[PDB]
């Protein structure tokens, strides 16, 4: 459920719409994220998880480390691929709820949108209305 965590004197309130988030305490996650970023200042950490109501394939890995000047469109090519998605079929990302623009690189959408455990969270779903 919703979750509070103390960063800098903040009280970071979380939706928790994640079940890598569910699975993860926020201490941990901060931790292996700050490791990350410092270890790879030039990857992006990314959490792929498909959106619950969403029939397509799962993903089997959840957890990628991508070039900042990846961009969205490549990084939909290997995800379609990664799940078999046949190409008559419809993929979409949402960050924060909105879908990217697929000209958009992923260390644009991790300067926009990275989390407060400095990973990257992107859903994916087969229709354009998160659910």
């Amino acid at each position: 459920g919703p979750e509070e965590d103390e960063v800098d004197g903040w009280l970071i309130i979380d939706l928790m719409k994640s079940t890598y988030k569910e699975e993860h305490p926020f201490e941990k996650r901060r931790s292996e994220g700050e490791k990350i970023r410092k270890k790879y200042p030039d990857r992006v950490p990314v959490i792929v998880e498909k959106a619950p109501k969403a029939r397509i394939g799962d993903l089997d890995k959840k957890k990628y480390l991508v070039p900042s000047d990846l961009t969205v469109g490549q990084f939909y090519f290997l995800i379609r691929k990664r799940i078999h998605l046949r190409a008559e079929d419809a993929l979409f990302f949402f960050v924060n709820n909105v879908i990217p623009p697929t000209s958009a690189t992923m260390g644009q959408l991790y300067q926009e949108h990275h989390e407060e455990d400095f990973f990257l969270y992107i859903a994916y779903s087969d229709e354009s209305v998160y659910g």
